[PDB]
């Protein structure tokens, strides 16, 4: 139960990531949003994503619960229209409204 990704000091397990991607994807697929998520992620930052876009972001929570509205915190899981995982990113340690990648491999 390793940290698939680490966001700043927050440790996310593989199971945390798949639940956040699954939640954001069920909405995406249903053409719905909750407080504006998921939404297109532009990849203004220039990240590597092992998969192809269009990319969508969904909040991944610090507390391990799936996002269902409210404050999104700083972490985001990134996925595409095929329900493929692209990665986990964070606002933590990023300047203003930029994002930095969460450590992994
Ligand atoms: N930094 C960054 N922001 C984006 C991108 N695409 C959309 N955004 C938007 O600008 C703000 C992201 O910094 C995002 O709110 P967020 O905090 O929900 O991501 C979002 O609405 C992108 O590729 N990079």
């Amino acid at each position: 139960e390793s940290c698939e990704y680490t966001c700043g000091s927050t440790c996310y397990w593989s199971s945390d990531v798949s639940a956040a991607k699954a939640k954001g994807y069920s909405l995406y697929e249903s053409g719905d949003t909750i407080d504006d998520y998921p939404h297109e992620y532009h990849d203004y930052e220039g990240f590597d994503f092992p998969v192809s876009g269009t990319y969508y972001e969904y909040p991944i929570m610090s507390d391990y619960d799936v996002y269902t509205g409210g404050s999104p915190g700083a972490d985001r899981v990134i996925f595409n229209g095929d329900d493929e995982l692209a990665g986990v990113i964070t606002h933590t340690g990023a300047s203003g409204d930029d994002f930095v990648a969460c450590s992994s491999s």
